[PDB]
RNA sequence: GUGGGAUUGUGAAGGGAUCUCGCAGGUAUCGUGAGGGAAGUAUGGGGUAGUACGAGAGGAACUCCCAUGCCGUGCCUCUAGUUUCUGGGGUU
């Protein structure tokens, strides 16, 4: 689909990363980590922090990395999370780290390589990431 | 009428009068429903369709399917949390 609207095409996934979380960057663009600012498609509720999960597009900024990428607001897609989630076939699964990839507002991926596995929930929603994924788990 | 009690404060025994109360319900189920409360609410995707309209740039919507947010009422098969079963083990 390659669109920021994912709730209507993705099953429920337990939320993992509230605002202020720092995750690894799995691309080869020179960024080393990403800081979560907000989540696309979040409707508000008093006192509740926005929280992201697999396959979500977030607004972020680079804290450690090449100076040409820092002090700006960018778009990223979450591909790995440590919070365990349950699939409809009854399997509970989780990763070892939290990782995302910097992309375009239209979902086009900046960079040309991905390190580590990529979740199927993200691969199905974003095809270019699925193209560059070394392994889809 | 019947059965119980009791009369005003100064000793005991008998009678009389008067007054008050009781004289039919108890126990156990299944239901009715006047009146009162009152709740569900939003977004996206597929398809319609690169269609209608428009010189062109551009660019919709309903029946019908599939998901999600908030709210509400429960539940403990799975996953996670909690241990004064101090359960089993280890260690100063
Ligand atoms: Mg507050
Ligand atoms: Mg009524
Ligand atoms: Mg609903
Ligand atoms: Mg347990
Ligand atoms: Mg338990
Ligand atoms: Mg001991």
């Amino acid at each position: 689909k390659d669109q920021a609207n994912v709730k209507g095409c993705r099953f429920r996934v337990s939320v993992a990363l509230p605002v202020g979380a720092v995750v690894n960057c799995a691309d080869n663009t020179g960024a080393k980590n990403l800081y979560v600012i907000s989540v696309k498609g979040y409707h508000g509720r008093l006192n509740r922090l926005p929280s992201a999960a697999l396959g979500d597009m977030v607004m972020c900024s680079v804290k450690k990395g090449k100076p040409e990428l820092r002090k700006k607001v960018l778009n990223a897609v979450i591909i790995r999370q440590r919070k365990s989630w349950r699939r409809k076939d009854g399997t509970v699964i989780y990763f070892e780290d939290n990782a995302g990839v910097i992309v375009n507002p239209k979902g086009e991926m900046k960079g040309s390589g991905i390190a580590g596995p990529v979740a199927k929930e993200s691969a199905d929603l974003w095809p270019k990431i699925s193209t560059h994924a070394p392994a889809i788990v």
